[PDB]
């Protein structure tokens, strides 16, 4: 009986939704995005970008208050590392979790982790820059400070797993609409999208 993240590769469709049809792999930047959402609506990021990359990867990046990064008291390891490597099991019983199709909702960024073959978390807290990376969900080193900084927000940089997802080619089309709906509901944050495939670039703002 598999549990964690092993059940998360072991069937990705319970999570993330249809591997092959696109549905699951734009889920995956929604579920980046909506993180940094939550600091929009918190009132600490007026700032995202998301960018898709050449070789199909993405690189989220918000102005927020960066992930924290104390060491956990249980795990013993920092509080972003907790939170990219456990499945949160708090919506296990709540409504909202539970679609009709595509997965589920609010399955957390440590299920993009899982199904990325490479994720590169970048902190800005505190005044340093913190730096950890993972391959398909498990920490290649823990997260260790790299310098000094005088802003804060968090960097994710992901590339979907093709033993994962089949047809890793992201829509700029899935991406706008969707980040259209989020600009008109979060007024403060100006949202930019970047296709470094196309040459194409929006800022999105109510
Ligand atoms: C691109 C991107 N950005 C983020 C991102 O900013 N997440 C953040 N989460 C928190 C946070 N947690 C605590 C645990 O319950 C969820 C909220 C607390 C604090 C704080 O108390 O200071 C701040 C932050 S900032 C994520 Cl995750 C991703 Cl992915
Ligand atoms: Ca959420
Ligand atoms: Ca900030």
């Amino acid at each position: 009986v598999l549990k964690g993240l092993d059940a998360v590769r072991k069937r990705p469709g319970m999570y993330i939704g249809d591997t092959d049809d696109g549905t699951g792999l734009h889920h995956m930047v929604f579920e980046v995005v909506d993180n940094s959402i939550d600091e929009a609506l918190a009132g600490y990021c007026s700032e995202i970008s998301i960018t898709i990359h050449t070789d199909e990867s993405i690189t989220v990046r918000d102005n927020g208050r960066g992930i924290p990064v104390d060491i956990h008291k249980e795990e013993g390891v920092s509080a972003a590392e907790v939170i990219m490597t456990v499945l949160h099991a708090g919506g296990k019983f709540d409504d909202n979790t539970y679609k009709v199709s595509g997965g589920l909702h609010g399955v957390g960024v440590s299920v993009v982790n899982a199904l990325s073959h490479e994720l590169r978390l970048t902190i800005r807290r505190h005044n340093k820059v913190w730096e950890q990376v993972y391959h398909h969900g498990v920490p290649q080193f823990p997260l260790r400070e790299v310098g000094e900084t005088d802003g804060s927000g968090t960097e994710v940089h992901f590339k979907p797993s093709p033993e994962t997802f089949s047809n890793i080619h992201f829509s700029w089309d899935i991406l706008a609409k969707r980040i259209r709906e989020l600009s008109f509901l979060n007024s403060g944050v100006g949202i930019l999208l970047r296709d470094e495939r196309t040459g194409k670039e929006e800022l999105f703002k109510y």
